[PDB]
């Protein structure tokens, strides 16, 4: 029972509880029935306190939902770039994809994050990874109408 509340505790931001969730046990690395972890979700709703808190008990930085999307794709696509950062630095694959192919560098690319691209390219991001549409970051600047954004990652094509 314990994994369900923990799940909600990290998405809502309550980081005592979080603690304490621990505490008695809660399995850092239950899961929603999407196939995410409460790490996942404290990404996706920028609570850093609460990533670094599950970090330290555990938590699967590269955990894979059932669609194959990870904490730092979360993070990527919602922005958050101190997250982003601590997550690279406690080991997440800069490169992962989905099911679909998206890497993190795509995610940022697709949603405007220029700083978060900026970071992601000096940890080894891929510019040329695929996806199954056969797009590049690069493209998916261009098909978001990110241009500012695009104008870095062209120079490296």
């Amino acid at each position: 029972d314990l994994g369900k509340k923990l799940l909600e505790a990290a998405r809502a931001g309550q980081d005592d509880e979080v603690r304490i969730l621990m505490a008695n046990g809660a399995d850092v690395n239950a899961t929603d029935n999407d196939g995410y972890t409460p790490l996942h979700l404290a990404a996706s709703n920028g609570h850093l306190e609460i990533v670094e808190v599950l970090l330290k008990n555990g938590a699967d930085v590269n955990a894979s939902s059932l669609t194959g999307i990870t904490p730092l794709h979360l993070a990527a696509a919602t922005g958050h770039l101190e997250i982003v950062e601590v997550l690279l630095k406690h080991g997440a694959d800069v490169n992962a994809y989905d099911n679909d192919g998206h890497t993190p560098l795509h995610l940022a690319a697709k949603y405007g994050h220029l700083e978060i691209v900026e970071v992601l390219l000096k940890h080894g991001a891929d510019v040329n990874a695929q996806d199954k549409f056969g797009k590049t970051a690069f493209d998916i600047s261009i098909d978001n109408g990110n241009e500012d954004l695009a104008e870095i990652l062209q120079k490296l094509n």
